[PDB]
């Protein structure tokens, strides 16, 4: 059937009876009233059974051996569905396929019923998910820590061409994967004040909110390791949230509990944008406070909570603990770790600081200013008074370090301050992270260089040793074997299965680049993939596309820096050329643009309306026929990504050079047989570098060119004046060609494009359509297109998260990865 | 061990491995980290497994045979713990006891970990629970319908002698008994307006709240019948509760969902008191609207949703459906049933009315005016506009009936109106229920007579056939076999086990009233019970009592009509007499008073403070010694009741004649070997009537005497003037003898007692202490005390809820009870 594992005789039988056990005993249903959803759960519960045994021994293992623990703190974990992924990592896919088949059910149909764990916005969230899978696969004692939002990223609906947001009630029918652990609930404080008494400061008169943990298993790839993702839920105490007496109402008191529990209710839908709302800050301290107590408790036990030197010496803390800050979101971990060590454990400042710096590491994910976290002091002052005091003290000592290093450099002092003066004082969270971490890394080579050269230049001059780079990657399991079994099978037929946990072995595919059978096969799976997606489209969304055309897709969050607008300009150009010479042949294309716009991002939502507007015109022009289709992919999410990417021919990664930190979608397309048209931005550079620029479609300004233009000054009118095709499009938008009933509908876009384009869309227009002509030319030659594809696939190995994690492990965490199978799952009951 | 069933060889082994399966696979724990709470859940899950098989066949059964369905609507279901009860009804108690013993665990210790399902306030709620158990035991196709509050009756805490209320988060660790059924969610409307168009009225522009059902199994006693209790939870739709666009905030929109979900958040803690809050009314319509849709859907299928006459003829609706209104709380079912039939199904008014009256039955539970539901018209007008219109139309037609029957009786017209004019117009829910139900019943013989003679006199004259009586009862299973296995065993040793489902057989115990061994045994279990409670007291609450004293207990909600105050006056009297003649012998007593006061009931909370105040003085007077102890039983609830009642010697049922509708606690004490000192109120009359007044301690005014006094006019000063002992107590309260630091602390009680005593406490004082002297005298003669006890126990059979239900079944529902074992639980998988 494929190498989705063995469909053993004893195990298919075993699976079937356990499916029935759960359908009866767990679901309390009988075959005569069971619906596909019930069947999905019976299976989910059956699959989940297979990894509890391993989950228990893994955790017990780490307790016995006591290795250095890795704590990945992130406010986002974009997990997606987990049934198939679990089958794949446990080698259960074929057995389950067989068993459910024998039970008369279609496994694929049941898999489609599982709701996505949308606890993320995009790249940052998904990176965390891929990292978790890799950390498990590399046998690291790692824990993912975050917030269990009851509402994930909103579900996008397109009404009249506009995006409509609606709550993602992903828990509505329950989550068979999580395990509530009420017994490990912890208290988290807010507000209050600071009392300075005799021997130390005291955080007093605080409001208490409780943190209830929920553990989700994270299985490694076929190694019997099952790590843990712990997600905190907010709960109100039953005392004060009722007991602070003297009139108000008993009923009201109980109803008001949903005020402390609002902390974990919803994920902020912002991607690469900072919103200084109090609720956000609370979510940030909430996950940090709760996680740290869990971390220290585990440390207090270790082998110190037995003997060792005997005296809670936190000197070995860094040797046993490593906490990775996914961006500045969990930044409060630094002043919180200090607070506990100093205020509660009573360590001297300097010893506590040494410990903190040595266990904390920070990862930066963007350089755009509006994405930077700068919290107003008055907010921290009211909500976390002691933390503010600690931050000021950290600042005081840090700046003294700077003054001593750069005597008389008074401007450098204000520039490096964690505290920013002005309208309202703010705290630069990024500066805090750098000062309190022993390592700061970027997510792509150019991004990392930019940090050193620009944004964090002064910090780099101060401590050059802190700055590193760790190019992002993606997990080959979900992003290849799971979403594209067809491609994975033909690759395995030639080079084996060892590449799934060793993606570098894909290079061996280079020697089949002239193999006639392979070229035919690679081309076949892509055709099968395109047909399946073309079908899904009519199935779930309804209104035809042509599977023979080039599948031009751009899927990612909607941003001005991602330049979906530049993609739009090209689409309109193609249209206009066709209307000019109707009877001239052009390579057919289906351009699919999908992504979600943050609710408050007006421009982004305007762009979505533009895309649908172009489709309205283009898709109903008889002269165009089937040569050009414009489709907006609704509710783009992880599960949707697993469907489009394997069916894509052209991947669009056209951000303005220097704005996309790394990107990961680009890698997903490269490993799945799509060719990349993009700019020398983020990881695109390392991808072209790995496959060879000849096998990549690079165009536009480099970072240097962008800066040259800024010195000069960017004037869009110039481009409007010298390019008639560009002029024609802008005047089409301005006159209502794309919005008849509302002719001025797109005035904001035009206005912006001409007067305040921060991402110089016009500047890359000419080189973009010229480059698009080159991909069309190559698509006309199926054999050469497929051969270039094989060059990309065979050369994508570097982009696996196993590589990225192995580097974090060695160069930042100080631990050694291991591909050693944990001693089976085998029963056992001590 | 007792007749808690057989501890079979094959089943104890089977139990043990399933306990281990759940501890591993369900709880995801290993013996080395498992806590008593984990062990409790493993067992709970193991026990729950045994009744799903039966649950499924019972429900399937009713679907095949299609008998008349009984729907018990109540806003309260006081269930208590359900682990032991389930073991008892499935004959699993000994097997589980053995198995857990072999696993090295104490079952009793694990049972104490289960949280109480406190979805009730007291009597009314508990009656519903006992009814459910009886309906299952009598094989009725019955369904309990209510609200799944996430916070039940508050947990009472005594701080400085004052009651402190704190949220009852009973779901904190989960509920292994319920089964969420998201797939059967239903929509419920609120607000909106009424449009009168061409062919009918339309309820329009309504706010939608969703009702998610949760089913809990209700097993019959050893008959393999497992009925269903369906509890609705409120959920916000994800559309409008987000989709009603045009600024407000996306985050805020999601946070505001907890506004529609507040409907099922908390139970109103009022007992025998009406609070016209909007949230209450919403909870009332919510449970009614959701339940009715479920009822009609089931009816639409039946055997009509196949063939029959073919044409949705609701003429057979009454023949297939019966809905019992537990008080006036679910009264809106009447106008709602009309609304659906008329507005949606399009039946003519008269046909719809005939159907409604024929399927609805109402049960009254109190005659005190402040407990009567009278909803302001402006509230119904805004929240349920169409229902108001229907109620007015019902009223219009009903009054026309009256006018025709009593021509010219204009005062009778206004008196009988469902609409009450005055300050603000109100709707008398009780009048609505009578008009729209074919049967109205009281809960005790005298209570029922009072309804006919007083409160509903005019309605009785109009339709005398509607009025009936159904004396309350309690379930012998939980209230005897479960809480008192020792007594149940010795009874079984003599007369067998058939009395558990046939309590009348207890009469056969009369012939052992002179049996020397039996007297010794009955006396022994009561002593063992008293020792166990005396131990629990020091265990969980701490500060000694004497097990040799008479256990004088009064446990029920705190009310002025229950007269805990009268009990207080007696306690103080005993104290004063002892202080007068210290060296005179008196029968030792431990008087225990427990109960909860509604948060807003100032007097009730003042009484609790008085009780603790008396204990402070009395319990620390050296001259008193161990002859008199005053103890306030904290957090009185079902699980606490299962502990005190079996250890009681004297049961206090001293309400003012004519105010306690029936009472059920009184019955619990009678079946458990306690003697009753009480008034000729509620069911006390039928109890004394059954055991013989010689075996009862009756005192005080009868209803007649109370009325005579009211004609005359009640003047408490008179009693104060003629009784020096009474005078002494009042002056002790007035001067601070019981409240040194705050001498005027009890001015409200004294003031009330002397000037506004609605329940004439002083009037029954003399006859009360005189009567108390008689019980002390008899307690001095152990052999005669025990013989009178045997007379009560042997004569309590009439008070089983099986008898009550059998009467409802035959005289109101039109169904025949059956003690036929359902065809085993046996596997089966069609
Ligand atoms: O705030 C961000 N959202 C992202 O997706 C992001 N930063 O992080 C991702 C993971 O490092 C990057 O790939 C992406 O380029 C960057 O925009
Ligand atoms: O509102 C009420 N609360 C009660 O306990 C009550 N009415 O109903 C119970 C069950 O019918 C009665 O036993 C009780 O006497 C009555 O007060
Ligand atoms: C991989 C992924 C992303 C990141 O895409 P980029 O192109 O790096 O912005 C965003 N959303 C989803 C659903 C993803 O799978
Ligand atoms: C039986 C019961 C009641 C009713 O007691 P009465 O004496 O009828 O008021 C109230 N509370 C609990 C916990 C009960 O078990």
């Amino acid at each position: 059937i494929s190498v989705r594992g063995l469909a053993g005789v004893e195990n298919v039988t075993e699976l079937k009876k356990n499916f029935n056990r759960h359908l009866h005993f767990t679901l309390v249903k009988d075959r005569n009233v069971a619906t596909p959803r019930d069947y999905y759960f019976a299976l989910a519960h059956t699959v989940r059974d297979h990894l509890v045994g391993r989950w228990i021994r893994t955790q017990q293992h780490y307790y016995e051996k006591d290795p250095k623990r890795i704590y990945y703190l992130s406010l986002e974990f974009y997990m997606g569905r987990t049934l198939q992924n679990t089958m794949v990592n446990l080698a259960l896919e074929n057995a389950c396929d067989e068993a459910t088949y024998q039970l008369g059910l279609d496994m694929e149909e049941l898999e489609e019923i599982e709701e996505d764990a949308g606890l993320g916005n995009g790249g940052l969230g998904r990176l965390a998910a891929c990292f978790l899978d890799s950390m498990a696969t590399l046998g690291l004692a790692a824990y993912g820590y975050g917030i269990r939002y009851e509402f994930g990223i909103f579900n996008q609906k397109i009404c009249g061409g506009w995006q409509m947001e609606e709550a993602d009630d992903w828990l509505r029918y329950g989550n068979p994967w999580e395990k509530a652990r009420p017994e490990f609930t912890l208290p988290v404080h807010f507000y209050g004040r600071v009392e300075h008494t005799s021997q130390g400061a005291k955080w007093v008169d605080t409001q208490v909110v409780l943190a209830m943990p929920y553990d989700t298993p994270v299985p490694g790839y076929r190694n019997n390791v099952v790590n843990t993702m712990r997600l905190w839920s907010a709960k109100a105490p039953n005392d004060f949230n009722l007991k602070d007496f003297n009139v108000g109402g008993y009923i009201q008191a109980v109803l008001d509990r949903n005020l402390a529990e609002n902390i974990s209710r919803v994920l902020y839908p912002n991607d690469n944008f900072f919103e200084g709302k109090e609720l956000r800050l609370k979510q940030e301290y909430f996950v940090v406070a709760a996680t740290l107590q869990d971390i220290i408790r585990r440390f207090k036990s270790s082998k110190f909570g037995c003997r060792d030197p005997v005296r809670t010496n936190f000197d070995a803390f860094p040797d046993k603990v490593a906490i990775q800050l996914n961006d500045t979101h969990p930044s409060l971990a630094i002043p919180e770790l200090m607070r506990v060590l100093v205020d509660l454990e009573r360590l001297d400042w300097d010893k506590a600081w040494e410990v903190t710096v040595k266990t904390c590491a920070y990862t930066n994910h963007t350089v755009i200013p509006e994405a930077l976290e700068r919290w107003p002091v008055h907010l921290l002052e009211t909500l976390l008074p002691r933390h503010l005091q600690i931050i000021y003290e950290i600042n005081q000592r840090f700046l003294n370090r700077v003054a001593a290093a750069f005597p008389g450099d008074v401007d450098r002092l204000r520039r490096m301050s964690l505290v920013e003066e002005g309208a309202v004082k703010r705290i630069n969270m990024a500066h805090l992270c750098i000062a309190g971490s022993h390592a700061v890394n970027g997510v792509a080579r150019i991004h990392s260089e930019i940090l050193k050269k620009t944004i964090f230049k002064d910090f780099y001059e101060l401590e050059p040793h802190k700055f590193q780079n760790k190019t992002n990657g993606i997990t080959p399991r979900r992003w290849l074997v799971l979403c594209n079994p067809g491609l994975a099978e033909i690759i395995a037929e030639r080079i084996g299965e060892e590449y799934i946990s060793d993606l570098d072995q894909l290079r061996k595919l280079l020697s089949y680049v002239d193999d006639e059978a392979f070229i035919r096969d690679v081309a076949k799976v892509k055709q099968e993939n395109k047909l399946k997606f073309a079908a899904y489209l009519e199935r779930e969304y309804k209104v035809h596309i042509n599977p023979n055309s080039l599948f031009d897709v751009q899927v990612k969050r909607i941003h001005e820096y991602k330049r979906q607008l530049l993609n739009c300009l090209h689409v309109i150009t193609l249209y206009n050329r066709i209307k000019k010479e109707p009877n001239k042949f052009v390579v057919p294309r289906t351009v699919m643009i999908g992504g979600k716009a943050a609710p408050g991002y007006h421009m982004a939502k305007m762009i979505i309306k533009l895309i649908t507007a172009i489709g309205d015109v283009v898709n109903h022009d008889p002269v165009v026929g089937d040569r050009l289709r414009v489709i907006f992919l609704e509710n783009y999410r992880v599960s949707l990504a697993e469907k489009v990417i394997p069916a894509a021919d052209l991947s669009e990664q056209i951000s303005t050079a220097g704005t996309e930190a790394s990107g990961t979608g680009n890698m997903k397309f490269m490993l799945n047989g799509a060719l990349t048209i993009g700019t020398m931005d983020g990881a695109n550079v390392e991808m072209a570098e790995e496959a060879g620029e000849e096998n990549f479609f690079i165009f536009g300004m480099r970072v240097e060119d962008v800066d040259r233009l800024d010195q000069r000054g960017y004037n869009a009118q110039e481009y409007y004046d010298r390019i008639p095709e560009l002029r024609q499009i802008i005047e089409q938008l301005s006159s209502g060609f794309f919005s008849p009933k509302q002719p001025d509908l797109f005035k904001d876009i035009v206005n912006m494009l001409m007067h305040h384009d921060r991402f110089k869309v016009f500047a890359d227009y000419e080189e973009y359509v010229k480059c698009q002509e080159r991909v069309s030319a190559l698509y006309k030659n199926p054999r050469e297109w497929t051969r270039m594809v094989i060059r990309n696939i065979a050369t994508s190995g570097k982009f696996s998260s196993d590589r990225t994690i192995a580097q974090y492990a060695r160069e930042i965490w100080g631990v050694e990865p291991s591909r050693q199978r944990l001693p089976a799952p085998d029963e056992k009951i001590p």
